[PDB]
């Protein structure tokens, strides 16, 4: 009752999402497809790779996750943390990306691209 896949899950690394991937072998980019208070969960190499902490500037997120809304502009009372081009953010108690650059992709990756990106 929310907390499965939401706030709890195995794994949940306590050093950094860089420190949790050359630590274990695969160095391949960080997916963050679920995202809490309480740490983060990324699609990341070949599976899924639960920590706490807050994302690191040049992580990649999920297409899932960014924020694109039509009235939403990036409010600093939301603003947790700031990556690359986009903004890991918690509005409206949710977590979300605000993509500056939805275009080009400022870090995002499909879910077609995820399953791609862990190949
Ligand atoms: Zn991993």
């Amino acid at each position: 009752s929310y907390i499965d896949g939401d706030q709890a899950g195995q794994k949940a690394e306590n050093l950094t999402p860089d420190e949790v991937s050359k630590r274990e072998g695969i160095n391949a980019e960080q997916i963050v497809i679920k995202i809490t208070d309480q740490g983060y969960v990324t699609s990341h190499g070949d599976h899924y790779h639960y920590y706490n902490g807050k994302v690191p500037y040049d992580a990649i997120i999920s297409e899932e996750l960014l924020m694109k809304d039509p009235n939403y502009q990036l409010k600093d009372s939301d603003i947790v943390n700031e990556i690359k081009g986009g903004y890991v953010i918690k509005v409206d108690g949710k977590y979300y990306v605000y993509l500056k650059d939805a275009a080009h992709a400022d870090n995002i990756r499909t879910k077609e691209e995820i399953k791609r990106q862990k190949q």
